[PDB]
C-alpha cells in the first residue's frame, strides 16, 4: 500500500491531496486555476497514480501561491507514499513529443532533492495562458518542478529539447515528469 | 508618537493612510488591486509599521492611477510621521533572498528625495501578474519606489541582483524597502 | 489481432503491405530499391513486426515516388493495425548507437500527426548510397519519416545526435523509429 | 532552549552533531578532513553557536561523502534547533573581507529551501587545498551550501564579489554564512 | 548461465574478475584505487551483476595501468559472459541525474566495438579526486569506457549533458553505463 | 576607555589627532584642505567618534602630503584606540545612498592590513574639487583608504556601485567607511 493523504493549510491556501502510487489513473483535480488542473490531471493520469487534489487559495492576487502550495503538498504526498523506497526501479525517464514540441524528464527517487530545468524558450518567462477563469503564467512551470522535487526529496531534471506553443511546451513537461515517475516508482523485479 | 493620517482625494482616486512607524506589523490594505495589496501588506509588516490603507480608484482604466496615488499618499504619511528625524539611525539597508531572487534596498531618510532602481530583468517592463480581479503590471514597480521617495523626501535605492519569477522579484523588492525602512527609522542609541 | 493489408495503386507505383504489430520479426521487403529494402527490413525486424512489402514503381525516374508511396502505404497499414489504440503504452523512444553515429526517435501513437526531423548532417541533403541497382538519395530520409507519421496519424520525432557515415546515420534512424514503435505499440499492463 | 542532537549513519559515514543556536562559540569539529574542520569551526564560531561535530567516513575514496553527509546532518540540526522560528529576525546578511577577497551571504530562515551560489572564480572548480592529511577540493563549496540549505529548509545565497586565494575565498564564504545565520537566528525585539 | 572468470596478468598488474550477468548486485571490488573501487561497485550494483574484482598493480607510478588493465579484463569478462547474445534486448540506455549532473549512456551489445564519449566539461581533463590513498585522475574516465567497449566488443556511447562536480559527473557516467548494460543484457520476451 | 592621541611630525606636515571610539560625534577637523576637512568631519561624525584633527603641511605643493600624513596618523590613532580588540563586533559594513550615488564599505578590524577600492568612475582619476582655498584631487581617495587600512592594520574594502557627481561619490565613500567602522568597533554582547 503506497498511499498518502496530505492536508496543507497556509495563510494563502488550503490543500488536500490523496495519492496512491499503484493506481489506474483515477484523477480529480480542482485548484481554482483551470490550466493547472489540466496539467496536474495529465501528471496524475500519465503517472498511473490515483490522485485527488482539492485546493482553494488567494487567486484574487494570482495563481502563484495556490500553484506553489499545491506542488509543495503533492511533493510531500509523493515522498510519504514512497516510504522506504525498497525494491523500486528508482530511476525513470520519458520523452514526450507533442506536435512540434519534444520534452524529457529524468528522475532519481533516492537522489538528494534537486531540480534542473533547461531548454524552455525565453518567451515562456512572460507568457500567460488565459481562458474564462484564473490565468496561468508559464514562468511558474520551473517553480512547480522545483517545489515537487524539494518536497518529495528526489532528483528531477526536466528538459525542453525544442518547441514553440506554450501549451504544448508546458503540457509535454508535465507528461514527461509523469511518465518518468511512473517508471521510477514501479517494483523492480531484480531488486 | 510617530503617526500620520493622510487623506488624498484626486479625480482618479480616494486614499486614506493611517501609519505608525513604531508598530508591531498590524497591517490592513485594500486598494482594489489585490497583488498591490499583497505588496503593501508585505511592506507594512516587514517594516514593523502599523498601517491601514484604504484606496478606491479608476481600476476600469487599469491599476496605475490608484497604485501611484496610494504610493504618493504613503510617501507623504512616512515623511509626516518621521517629523524632525532626530535621534534615528537614518541609514538602513536589507537583502531579501526569495527562492532564486536576491533583492536589496538602501535608504537615507535625511537624504534629498531621490530614487535609483536597477537590475530588474527586462521582461518586467511588459509582465502582468493576473488573478481573478484587477491585474498588476510589473512595469509600475519603479513608479511605486519613485513616488514613495519623492513624497517621503528620502533617498531610496532598490536593486535586483538577480532573479527570474516576476512575483519573487517584485515581492523581494517591496520586502527589501520595508526592512531598510525598519532599520533607518529605529532610534539610534548613540545619536 | 492487430493486422492490416494495404494495397496502394498510383500512376507511379503499385504497393502491397501486410503488417502484424504482434510479430516476431518475419520480414520480407522488395521495392526495387535495395538500400530502401535494407532500411524497411531493419524497421520491420527491430519493431518485432511481421511485415511483407512488395512495391514496383517508376525507378527509371529515380526511387523517390516508389519510396514515398511505400512509406504512405506502410503508414496507412500501421494506423489501421493500431485500431482504437486501447490499452497500449502509446509513448515509446529508443537510442541507437551505430559505430560513430547516435540516433534517437520518440513517438506518441495517439498524438496528432506530426514529424520533426533534426540533427542530420548537411552532407545528407546531397548524398547518394549507390550499388549495382537503383540508388538511394539520403535527402529522402526526412520524406520517409514525414510520410509515415502523416499516414499512421502519429507524432514521430527523429534526431541524429551525431554521426558521419551516411549509411550508419540512415540505418540508425530507421532502427530508432523501429524500436520506438515496438515500445509504444506494446500492451500496457496498467492501462 | 534552541538545541538539537542529530546522528546520521549512512553506508559512507557516521556523523554526530550537537548544536545550540544561543551559544558563545564553543566549537569542536573533527571530520577527518582538516580543512573542512577549519571551515566548520569558523562557521560555528562566527555564528556564535556552540557546536560539536564528530564525523568518520570513507576518506580513502576522497572527502566528498563525509563533507556532504556532515553538511546534511548540520543542516538538519539547524532546522530542528530553530523549531517554530517564532519571534526571530528571520533575515540576516554579512560581508566578509579577507585580504583581497570579499564575500557575502544573505539568508531567509522562513524561506523555501533554496541555494544560489555565484561569483566564485572558475579556478575553484578544480582547485585542491592539500596538507599532510585528506585534501579538500574547493568544487565542493557549492555542494556544502546547497546541502545546508536543503536540510535546514532555508534560503541561502552566497556570493563571492571578488578574490584570488582559494583559502581566502572559501573561508570568507563560510564566515559570511556564519554571520548571516547569527543575525537571522537572533530574537527580534519587535516580533 | 551467463558467467565468466577472467585472469589477466601483465607486467603492470594482476587482475581476477568473476562476473555473472544475471545477478542481484552482489559486488566486491578491490583494485588499490579506492575511488575506482567506488565506481566499479556502482557499475556492478546498478547493472544487477554479481561481480568480484581483485586487482593489484603499479600504483607507485599512478592508478592508470591498474585502471586500464581492470577495464580490459572486465570488458573481456562481459563479452565472454554474453556468449552468442541470443534472445537478449541487445540495445539499452539510461539517464542518471545526480544533483546538478545529468549523464546518459546507450549501448548496442551486438554492435561493432566502438566508444563515443562526449560532453564531459574540460576541467575533467586535469581534475584529481584525492583521498587518503591512491588518487583518481578523471581524464581516465574516457579510457575506462574505451577499454570496456574494445574488449566486450560492444558499441558504447556515454554523454554528459551537463554538470559541475567531478565526482557527480564521473559517478553518473558509471551508473548510466551500468543501467544501459542492465537493460541490454536482459532476455527479450519477443526475440 | 578607547582613546588615542597621535602626533606625527614629518618634513612635509605636522599632525595632531585626538580620537575616542566611544564618542557622540564631537568632531573638529582643520587640515588646510577644506574639502578634506569636510570628508574627515563626515567620517568622524558618522562613525560616532569624538575626533579632533589639526594638520599643517606643504599645501603650496598641493594637498597630497598633508592628506596622506593625516590619513597615516588617523589610521595609527584608530589602531591604538582599538587596543586588544576584545569583545567587539569586529566586522562592519554600510551602504550610503547619496542622490544618484551608492557606495559601500566593509571592514574586518582583526583582519590583516589590506585595502581593496573598486567601482569609482574613471573621471575621478583626474577630477579636482576646487573652492576658494586649497583644492582636492579625487585621485587621492584611494590613497586615503589605503593609508587608513595600512596604519590601523585592518581590512577595508570600499566600493562605488554607481554614481556621477564627484562630491557625492567621494562623500558617500567616506560616510560608508565611517558607518562600517561604527558597527565594527561596537561591543559585541555575545563575545
Ligand atoms: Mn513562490
Ligand atoms: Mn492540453
Ligand atoms: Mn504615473
Ligand atoms: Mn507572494
Ligand atoms: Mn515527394
Ligand atoms: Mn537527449
Ligand atoms: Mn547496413
Ligand atoms: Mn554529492
Ligand atoms: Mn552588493
Ligand atoms: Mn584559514
Ligand atoms: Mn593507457
Ligand atoms: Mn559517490
Ligand atoms: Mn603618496
Ligand atoms: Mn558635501
Amino acid at each position: 500500500s503506497r498511499r498518502a493523504r496530505i492536508e496543507r493549510r497556509t495563510r494563502e491556501s488550503d490543500i488536500v491531496i490523496e495519492l496512491d502510487l499503484d493506481g489506474t489513473g483515477q484523477v480529480a483535480v480542482d485548484t481554482g486555476v483551470p490550466f493547472y488542473d489540466h496539467m496536474l490531471t495529465a501528471l496524475g493520469s500519465h503517472a498511473s497514480f490515483d490522485l485527488t487534489v482539492r485546493a482553494t487559495g488567494d487567486v484574487e492576487i494570482e495563481a502563484h501561491h495556490t500553484i506553489e502550495d499545491t506542488a509543495i503538498a503533492l511533493g510531500t504526498a509523493l515522498g510519504q507514499a514512497l516510504g522506504d523506497k525498497r525494491g523500486i526501479r528508482r530511476f525513470g525517464d520519458a520523452f514526450i513529443p507533442m506536435d512540434e514540441t519534444l520534452a524529457h524528464a529524468a528522475v532519481d527517487l533516492s537522489g538528494r532533492p534537486y531540480c534542473v530545468h533547461t531548454g524552455e524558450p525565453d518567451h515562456l518567462q512572460h507568457t500567460t495562458i488565459a481562458g474564462s477563469s484564473v490565468p496561468y503564467h508559464t514562468v511558474i512551470n520551473r517553480h512547480v518542478f522545483e517545489s515537487l522535487a524539494a518536497n518529495a526529496r528526489i532528483a528531477l531534471h526536466v528538459r525542453v529539447l525544442y518547441g514553440r506553443d506554450p501549451h504544448h511546451i508546458t503540457e509535454a513537461q508535465y507528461k514527461a515528469v509523469a511518465r518518468a515517475l511512473r517508471q521510477a516508482v514501479e517494483p523492480d523485479p531484480r531488486v
